[PDB]
């Protein structure tokens, strides 16, 4: 399973403040682009599961589309748990699904493979695209973890997090919150995943 600590940055300011802090610890920087995928009766969602390709960049530098699958998440405390199955596919593959989702029962994967076999489908004809949003990924080597600071571009507007992937979430947690509070950056508990604000049609 995949666990995070997920922090909500309240402000653009409260954001613009964290990277400005975080510069000495600066490993790099992604562009993502989240796409989903399910039936018009929204089959999987209903099972809470979420169906992903992200496109991401950032010579040589060429683009990498990731497919992935995530189930049963909980999300509680700032700490977020999920199953979480993700395989690399050739970005030209994936750029085509988006237009035309029914390309997804072209693809020799593994992970689309456990959605046919696990959710009940024997192709992806009757899937939809569920569109997307572009996310701006700063990552950051600190004091022994790896943090994640996003900025998540909805039409709705911005938002931003602060997300850590650890087996110790309650430590980093407190470790975490510590300097947000010293600095005096406005934070709380992410409730909600990227895909559910973006589902909701507003922000959080």
């Amino acid at each position: 399973m995949e666990v995070e600590v997920k922090l909500r940055l309240l402000t653009a300011a409260a954001h613009l403040r964290l990277t400005t802090l975080l510069t000495p610890y600066h490993l790099k920087t992604l562009h993502q682009r989240n796409t989903f995928f399910d039936t018009p009766k929204n089959d999987l969602s209903l099972r809470r599961a979420v169906l992903r390709l992200r496109f991401l960049q950032n010579s040589p530098s060429p683009p990498r589309c990731i497919v992935s699958l995530k189930a049963k998440p909980t999300l509680a405390n700032g700490i977020s748990r999920v199953e979480e199955d993700e395989e690399e596919i050739e970005y030209w593959i994936g750029k085509e699904c988006v237009e035309s989702p029914a390309k997804l029962s072209d693809i020799g994967s593994r992970v689309l493979k456990r959605v046919k076999e696990e959710y009940g489908f024997n192709d992806f004809l009757g899937f939809v695209c569920l569109g997307g949003f572009e996310n701006v990924r700063n990552v950051y080597e600190w004091r022994g973890v790896k943090l994640e600071v996003d900025e998540t571009k909805y039409d709705f507007g911005n938002c931003y997090e602060i997300e850590c992937e650890t087996e110790e979430p309650e430590r980093v947690k407190t470790m975490i919150e510590e300097f947000l509070t010293e600095e005096k950056i406005e934070f709380s508990n992410s409730d909600m995943t990227k895909f559910a604000v973006f589902r909701s049609g507003k922000l959080p």
